[PDB]
Protein backbone atom coordinates (compact mmCIF):
# COMPACT_ATOMS: atom_id res chain seq x y z
CA UNK A 1 0.00 0.00 0.00
CA UNK A 2 2.95 2.42 0.81
CA UNK A 3 4.24 3.04 -2.15
CA UNK A 4 0.70 4.09 -4.24
CA UNK A 5 -0.07 6.57 -1.04
CA UNK A 6 3.36 7.49 -1.06
CA UNK A 7 1.80 9.09 -5.20
CA UNK A 8 -1.35 10.01 -4.32
CA UNK A 9 0.46 12.77 -1.16
CA UNK A 10 3.01 13.71 -3.63
CA UNK A 11 0.48 14.40 -6.28
CA UNK A 12 -2.14 15.98 -4.33
CA UNK A 13 0.44 18.49 -2.60
CA UNK A 14 1.45 19.85 -5.53
CA UNK A 15 -1.92 20.37 -7.01
CA UNK A 16 -2.88 22.37 -3.52
CA UNK A 17 -0.11 24.45 -4.04
CA UNK A 18 -0.97 25.12 -7.66
CA UNK A 19 -4.70 25.42 -7.26
CA UNK A 20 -5.49 24.93 -3.77
CA UNK A 21 -7.66 22.86 -2.13
CA UNK A 22 -11.19 23.81 -3.37
CA UNK A 23 -10.19 23.48 -6.94
CA UNK A 24 -8.05 20.31 -6.48
CA UNK A 25 -10.34 17.30 -7.42
CA UNK A 26 -9.75 13.31 -6.80
CA UNK A 27 -10.00 13.52 -10.93
CA UNK A 28 -6.77 16.19 -10.77
CA UNK A 29 -5.26 13.96 -8.62
CA UNK A 30 -5.97 10.86 -10.41
CA UNK A 31 -4.82 12.92 -13.80
CA UNK A 32 -1.48 13.01 -12.35
CA UNK A 33 -0.58 10.31 -10.23
CA UNK A 34 -2.19 7.77 -12.50
CA UNK A 35 -3.85 5.94 -9.73
CA UNK A 36 -7.83 5.96 -9.93
CA UNK A 37 -10.57 8.02 -7.77
CA UNK A 38 -11.79 3.98 -6.28
CA UNK A 39 -7.87 3.41 -5.41
CA UNK A 40 -7.55 7.56 -3.44
CA UNK A 41 -10.77 6.77 -1.90
CA UNK A 42 -9.73 3.46 -0.44
CA UNK A 43 -6.44 4.88 1.15
CA UNK A 44 -7.56 7.67 2.30
CA UNK A 45 -11.50 7.61 2.52
CA UNK A 46 -11.93 11.28 1.60
CA UNK A 47 -10.27 14.51 0.29
CA UNK A 48 -10.03 15.90 3.61
CA UNK A 49 -8.32 12.85 4.47
CA UNK A 50 -5.87 13.35 1.96
CA UNK A 51 -4.78 16.54 3.07
CA UNK A 52 -4.27 15.05 6.84
CA UNK A 53 -2.23 12.27 5.32
CA UNK A 54 -0.10 15.32 3.33
CA UNK A 55 0.01 16.66 6.68
CA UNK A 56 1.37 14.14 8.70
CA UNK A 57 3.86 12.91 6.21
CA UNK A 58 5.29 16.34 6.37
CA UNK A 59 5.23 16.39 9.52
CA UNK A 60 7.69 12.89 9.97
CA UNK A 61 10.58 14.20 7.63
CA UNK A 62 10.32 17.06 10.11
CA UNK A 63 10.81 15.09 13.52
CA UNK A 64 13.27 12.03 11.37
CA UNK A 65 15.62 14.99 10.57
CA UNK A 66 16.04 16.11 14.13
CA UNK A 67 18.07 13.66 16.39
CA UNK A 68 16.89 12.36 19.36
CA UNK A 69 19.25 13.11 22.28
CA UNK A 70 20.25 9.12 21.93
CA UNK A 71 20.92 9.58 18.49
CA UNK A 72 22.66 13.48 18.65
CA UNK A 73 26.59 12.39 18.31
CA UNK A 74 29.66 15.31 19.94
CA UNK A 75 29.79 15.59 23.75
CA UNK A 76 26.68 15.32 25.73
CA UNK A 77 27.30 18.84 27.05
CA UNK A 78 26.57 19.75 22.99
CA UNK A 79 23.91 16.93 22.19
CA UNK A 80 21.33 19.57 23.23
CA UNK A 81 23.02 22.55 21.21
CA UNK A 82 22.50 19.74 18.06
CA UNK A 83 19.44 19.20 18.59
CA UNK A 84 18.17 22.64 18.80
CA UNK A 85 20.53 23.62 15.96
CA UNK A 86 18.43 21.23 13.28
CA UNK A 87 15.03 22.83 14.70
CA UNK A 88 16.20 25.99 13.97
CA UNK A 89 17.19 24.81 10.38
CA UNK A 90 14.14 23.34 9.67
CA UNK A 91 12.05 25.72 10.89
CA UNK A 92 13.79 28.85 9.40
CA UNK A 93 12.56 26.56 5.72
CA UNK A 94 9.29 27.10 7.04
CA UNK A 95 7.73 23.86 5.75
CA UNK A 96 3.90 23.87 4.87
CA UNK A 97 3.36 20.67 7.24
CA UNK A 98 3.02 23.53 9.98
CA UNK A 99 0.93 25.67 8.36
CA UNK A 100 -1.52 22.73 7.63
CA UNK A 101 -0.70 21.43 11.27
CA UNK A 102 -2.49 24.39 12.47
CA UNK A 103 -5.29 25.14 10.01
CA UNK A 104 -6.60 21.52 10.56
CA UNK A 105 -6.02 22.27 14.37
CA UNK A 106 -8.11 25.39 14.27
CA UNK A 107 -10.92 24.10 11.37
CA UNK A 108 -13.63 22.48 12.94
CA UNK A 109 -12.91 19.33 10.56
CA UNK A 110 -15.98 17.28 8.64
CA UNK A 111 -14.21 14.69 8.36
CA UNK A 112 -13.62 12.51 12.03
CA UNK A 113 -10.43 10.99 11.02
CA UNK A 114 -8.52 14.46 10.72
CA UNK A 115 -8.46 14.54 14.76
CA UNK A 116 -6.74 11.72 15.09
CA UNK A 117 -4.12 12.96 12.86
CA UNK A 118 -4.06 16.25 14.62
CA UNK A 119 -3.23 14.39 18.14
CA UNK A 120 -0.07 12.08 16.88
CA UNK A 121 1.54 14.84 15.45
CA UNK A 122 0.99 16.79 18.79
CA UNK A 123 2.21 14.35 21.02
CA UNK A 124 5.21 13.38 19.10
CA UNK A 125 6.11 17.18 19.28
CA UNK A 126 5.73 17.67 22.69
CA UNK A 127 7.57 14.31 23.71
CA UNK A 128 10.52 15.54 21.56
CA UNK A 129 10.66 18.55 23.18
CA UNK A 130 9.85 16.93 26.58
CA UNK A 131 12.87 14.56 25.82
CA UNK A 132 15.66 16.90 25.59
CA UNK A 133 14.30 19.04 28.16
CA UNK A 134 15.08 16.40 30.29
CA UNK A 135 18.99 17.06 29.75
CA UNK A 136 18.82 20.68 30.99
CA UNK A 137 17.86 20.18 34.53
CA UNK A 138 20.71 19.06 37.18
CA UNK A 139 20.97 14.93 37.40
CA UNK A 140 19.93 15.21 41.53
CA UNK A 141 16.66 16.17 41.00
CA UNK A 142 14.07 13.85 42.57
CA UNK A 143 12.23 11.74 39.53
CA UNK A 144 8.89 13.25 40.06
CA UNK A 145 9.73 16.90 40.77
CA UNK A 146 11.99 16.72 37.39
CA UNK A 147 8.32 15.37 35.71
CA UNK A 148 6.71 18.26 36.81
CA UNK A 149 9.59 20.95 36.49
CA UNK A 150 10.34 19.38 32.32
CA UNK A 151 6.46 19.37 32.06
CA UNK A 152 5.75 23.19 32.24
CA UNK A 153 9.39 23.78 30.69
CA UNK A 154 8.25 21.49 27.90
CA UNK A 155 4.76 23.46 27.53
CA UNK A 156 6.30 27.01 27.27
CA UNK A 157 9.03 25.52 24.33
CA UNK A 158 6.04 24.12 22.81
CA UNK A 159 4.16 27.32 23.24
CA UNK A 160 7.28 29.62 21.68
CA UNK A 161 8.01 26.88 18.84
CA UNK A 162 4.32 27.54 18.07
CA UNK A 163 4.41 31.29 18.30
CA UNK A 164 7.71 31.20 15.62
CA UNK A 165 6.12 29.51 12.89
CA UNK A 166 3.21 32.87 13.36
CA UNK A 167 6.10 35.55 13.20
CA UNK A 168 7.50 33.27 10.21
CA UNK A 169 4.40 33.12 8.27
CA UNK A 170 3.43 36.59 9.61
CA UNK A 171 6.32 38.71 10.36
CA UNK A 172 8.67 37.25 7.39
CA UNK A 173 10.84 39.96 6.64
CA UNK A 174 11.54 40.91 10.44
CA UNK A 175 12.14 37.36 11.81
CA UNK A 176 14.98 35.53 12.94
CA UNK A 177 14.20 31.89 13.35
CA UNK A 178 17.54 31.47 15.02
CA UNK A 179 17.45 34.53 17.07
CA UNK A 180 14.17 33.42 18.58
CA UNK A 181 15.29 30.09 19.35
CA UNK A 182 18.40 31.03 21.19
CA UNK A 183 15.75 32.82 23.68
CA UNK A 184 14.30 30.28 24.13
CA UNK A 185 16.82 28.31 25.18
CA UNK A 186 18.10 31.46 27.49
CA UNK A 187 14.45 31.58 28.96
CA UNK A 188 14.20 28.27 29.86
CA UNK A 189 17.90 28.03 31.38
CA UNK A 190 16.45 30.85 33.12
CA UNK A 191 13.31 29.15 34.31
CA UNK A 192 14.73 26.28 35.77
CA UNK A 193 15.87 27.54 38.85
CA UNK A 194 12.28 29.54 39.21
CA UNK A 195 10.62 26.46 38.72
CA UNK A 196 12.58 24.47 41.53
CA UNK A 197 12.24 26.82 43.55
CA UNK A 198 8.38 27.64 43.31
CA UNK A 199 7.58 23.57 43.06
CA UNK A 200 9.55 23.88 46.51
CA UNK A 201 5.91 25.31 47.79
CA UNK A 202 4.94 21.60 47.34
CA UNK B 1 -24.35 50.78 8.40
CA UNK B 2 -23.21 49.70 11.87
CA UNK B 3 -25.91 48.25 13.58
CA UNK B 4 -27.42 46.29 10.35
CA UNK B 5 -23.43 45.12 10.42
CA UNK B 6 -23.37 43.96 13.89
CA UNK B 7 -27.12 41.78 13.35
CA UNK B 8 -25.40 40.10 10.43
CA UNK B 9 -22.30 39.34 12.51
CA UNK B 10 -24.13 38.24 16.01
CA UNK B 11 -26.45 35.51 13.19
CA UNK B 12 -23.61 34.50 11.72
CA UNK B 13 -21.54 33.81 14.59
CA UNK B 14 -24.71 31.71 16.27
CA UNK B 15 -25.25 29.71 12.76
CA UNK B 16 -21.17 28.87 12.40
CA UNK B 17 -21.48 27.98 15.86
CA UNK B 18 -24.32 25.60 14.96
CA UNK B 19 -24.13 24.24 11.59
CA UNK B 20 -20.24 25.31 10.46
CA UNK B 21 -19.61 27.57 7.83
CA UNK B 22 -20.14 24.94 4.87
CA UNK B 23 -23.69 24.48 6.10
CA UNK B 24 -24.09 28.15 7.00
CA UNK B 25 -25.94 29.77 4.06
CA UNK B 26 -26.53 33.85 3.01
CA UNK B 27 -30.30 32.66 3.27
CA UNK B 28 -29.99 31.38 7.09
CA UNK B 29 -28.57 34.29 8.04
CA UNK B 30 -31.08 36.17 6.39
CA UNK B 31 -33.42 33.94 7.82
CA UNK B 32 -32.13 34.60 11.91
CA UNK B 33 -31.15 39.07 11.10
CA UNK B 34 -34.08 39.77 9.13
CA UNK B 35 -31.74 41.10 6.47
CA UNK B 36 -31.87 40.62 3.24
CA UNK B 37 -29.24 38.90 0.95
CA UNK B 38 -29.26 41.82 -1.12
CA UNK B 39 -28.10 43.90 1.83
CA UNK B 40 -25.72 41.12 3.48
CA UNK B 41 -23.71 41.15 -0.15
CA UNK B 42 -23.27 45.37 0.35
CA UNK B 43 -21.56 45.13 3.31
CA UNK B 44 -19.49 42.29 3.30
CA UNK B 45 -18.83 41.44 -0.26
CA UNK B 46 -18.92 37.34 0.59
CA UNK B 47 -19.41 34.95 2.87
CA UNK B 48 -15.66 34.61 3.36
CA UNK B 49 -15.74 38.60 4.34
CA UNK B 50 -18.35 38.09 6.72
CA UNK B 51 -16.30 35.68 8.73
CA UNK B 52 -13.53 37.97 8.68
CA UNK B 53 -15.59 40.61 10.00
CA UNK B 54 -16.83 38.54 12.79
CA UNK B 55 -13.06 37.76 13.25
CA UNK B 56 -12.00 41.65 13.84
CA UNK B 57 -15.15 42.60 15.91
CA UNK B 58 -13.98 39.56 18.82
CA UNK B 59 -10.69 40.84 18.43
CA UNK B 60 -12.09 44.89 18.68
CA UNK B 61 -13.93 43.62 22.18
CA UNK B 62 -10.81 41.56 23.25
CA UNK B 63 -8.47 44.42 23.03
CA UNK B 64 -10.69 47.16 24.25
CA UNK B 65 -11.03 44.88 27.48
CA UNK B 66 -7.45 44.97 27.88
CA UNK B 67 -6.37 48.46 29.50
CA UNK B 68 -3.54 50.34 27.83
CA UNK B 69 -0.39 51.52 30.09
CA UNK B 70 -1.97 54.98 30.10
CA UNK B 71 -5.65 53.86 30.91
CA UNK B 72 -4.26 50.94 33.92
CA UNK B 73 -5.32 52.76 37.41
CA UNK B 74 -3.06 51.87 40.36
CA UNK B 75 0.30 52.77 41.37
CA UNK B 76 3.09 52.70 37.90
CA UNK B 77 5.16 49.88 39.04
CA UNK B 78 1.58 48.18 39.20
CA UNK B 79 0.01 48.84 35.95
CA UNK B 80 1.79 46.07 34.07
CA UNK B 81 0.70 43.48 36.78
CA UNK B 82 -2.77 44.79 35.65
CA UNK B 83 -2.77 44.53 32.48
CA UNK B 84 -1.45 41.10 32.36
CA UNK B 85 -4.04 39.91 34.56
CA UNK B 86 -6.68 41.17 32.21
CA UNK B 87 -4.99 39.71 29.37
CA UNK B 88 -4.65 36.30 31.50
CA UNK B 89 -8.25 35.94 32.21
CA UNK B 90 -9.49 37.02 28.74
CA UNK B 91 -7.04 34.13 27.26
CA UNK B 92 -8.98 32.12 29.50
CA UNK B 93 -11.71 32.11 28.40
CA UNK B 94 -10.50 30.61 24.73
CA UNK B 95 -12.41 33.60 22.63
CA UNK B 96 -13.41 32.08 19.24
CA UNK B 97 -11.93 35.16 17.62
CA UNK B 98 -8.05 33.64 17.81
CA UNK B 99 -9.50 30.37 16.42
CA UNK B 100 -10.68 32.39 13.20
CA UNK B 101 -7.39 34.40 13.20
CA UNK B 102 -4.91 31.85 13.28
CA UNK B 103 -7.37 29.95 10.65
CA UNK B 104 -7.48 32.91 8.45
CA UNK B 105 -4.00 33.13 8.99
CA UNK B 106 -3.29 29.89 7.70
CA UNK B 107 -5.59 29.91 5.17
CA UNK B 108 -4.95 30.64 1.76
CA UNK B 109 -7.90 32.81 1.05
CA UNK B 110 -10.11 32.88 -1.73
CA UNK B 111 -11.26 36.53 -0.82
CA UNK B 112 -8.65 38.70 -1.21
CA UNK B 113 -10.47 41.68 1.70
CA UNK B 114 -9.79 38.74 4.21
CA UNK B 115 -6.29 39.45 4.69
CA UNK B 116 -6.13 43.19 5.39
CA UNK B 117 -8.22 42.35 8.44
CA UNK B 118 -5.97 39.22 9.17
CA UNK B 119 -2.76 42.38 9.40
CA UNK B 120 -4.69 44.80 10.97
CA UNK B 121 -5.51 42.19 14.17
CA UNK B 122 -1.58 40.98 13.84
CA UNK B 123 -0.62 44.55 14.18
CA UNK B 124 -2.69 45.94 16.95
CA UNK B 125 -1.55 42.74 18.97
CA UNK B 126 1.80 43.65 18.26
CA UNK B 127 1.53 47.28 18.93
CA UNK B 128 -0.66 46.34 22.38
CA UNK B 129 2.78 43.82 23.68
CA UNK B 130 5.19 46.54 22.51
CA UNK B 131 3.26 49.44 24.40
CA UNK B 132 3.17 47.21 27.37
CA UNK B 133 6.63 45.93 27.40
CA UNK B 134 8.41 49.34 27.20
CA UNK B 135 7.77 49.60 30.52
CA UNK B 136 9.54 47.26 31.67
CA UNK B 137 12.96 48.24 30.78
CA UNK B 138 15.65 50.91 33.05
CA UNK B 139 14.31 54.24 32.56
CA UNK B 140 18.05 55.40 31.42
CA UNK B 141 18.30 53.15 27.54
CA UNK B 142 19.21 54.82 25.05
CA UNK B 143 15.95 55.60 23.13
CA UNK B 144 17.21 54.06 19.69
CA UNK B 145 18.39 50.74 21.99
CA UNK B 146 15.37 50.51 23.88
CA UNK B 147 13.37 50.57 20.34
CA UNK B 148 15.74 47.30 19.47
CA UNK B 149 15.19 45.49 22.76
CA UNK B 150 11.55 46.21 23.10
CA UNK B 151 11.26 44.81 19.42
CA UNK B 152 12.70 41.31 20.21
CA UNK B 153 11.03 41.06 23.41
CA UNK B 154 7.80 41.79 22.52
CA UNK B 155 7.88 39.37 19.01
CA UNK B 156 9.22 37.00 22.02
CA UNK B 157 5.71 37.74 23.78
CA UNK B 158 3.15 37.29 20.86
CA UNK B 159 5.05 33.72 19.92
CA UNK B 160 4.54 32.47 23.64
CA UNK B 161 0.88 34.68 23.88
CA UNK B 162 0.41 32.66 20.68
CA UNK B 163 1.47 29.09 21.52
CA UNK B 164 -0.93 29.22 24.81
CA UNK B 165 -3.75 29.81 22.76
CA UNK B 166 -2.75 26.81 21.26
CA UNK B 167 -1.84 24.52 24.03
CA UNK B 168 -5.47 25.68 25.53
CA UNK B 169 -6.89 24.48 22.10
CA UNK B 170 -4.85 20.85 21.77
CA UNK B 171 -4.02 20.39 25.83
CA UNK B 172 -7.43 22.37 27.03
CA UNK B 173 -7.37 19.70 30.61
CA UNK B 174 -3.32 20.37 31.13
CA UNK B 175 -2.80 23.99 30.87
CA UNK B 176 -3.02 26.77 33.37
CA UNK B 177 -3.00 29.88 31.33
CA UNK B 178 -2.02 32.13 34.91
CA UNK B 179 0.78 30.13 35.12
CA UNK B 180 2.31 30.43 31.75
CA UNK B 181 1.53 34.11 31.54
CA UNK B 182 3.71 34.32 34.89
CA UNK B 183 6.41 31.70 33.40
CA UNK B 184 6.00 34.41 30.16
CA UNK B 185 6.78 37.79 31.96
CA UNK B 186 9.38 36.05 34.03
CA UNK B 187 11.45 34.96 30.58
CA UNK B 188 11.14 38.61 29.59
CA UNK B 189 12.36 39.90 33.05
CA UNK B 190 15.35 37.46 32.50
CA UNK B 191 15.45 38.47 29.22
CA UNK B 192 15.94 42.04 29.42
CA UNK B 193 20.00 41.99 30.78
CA UNK B 194 20.92 39.55 28.20
CA UNK B 195 18.89 41.73 25.75
CA UNK B 196 21.10 44.78 26.87
CA UNK B 197 24.53 42.90 26.86
CA UNK B 198 23.84 40.89 23.54
CA UNK B 199 22.85 44.27 21.90
CA UNK B 200 26.17 46.05 23.19
CA UNK B 201 27.84 44.02 20.32
CA UNK B 202 27.12 46.95 17.87
NA1 LIG C 1 2.85 18.51 4.63
NA1 LIG D 1 -14.92 36.42 16.57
Amino acid sequence: GERSRESILDATERLMATKGYAATSISDIRDACGLAPSSIYWHFGSKEGVLAAMMERGAQRFFAAIPTWDEAHGPVEQRSERQLTELVSLQSQHPDFLRLFYLLSMERSQDPAVAAVVRRVRNTAIARFRDSITHLLPSDIPPGKADLVVAELTAFAVALSDGVYFAGHLEPDTTDVERMYRRLRQALEALIPVLLEETHHH
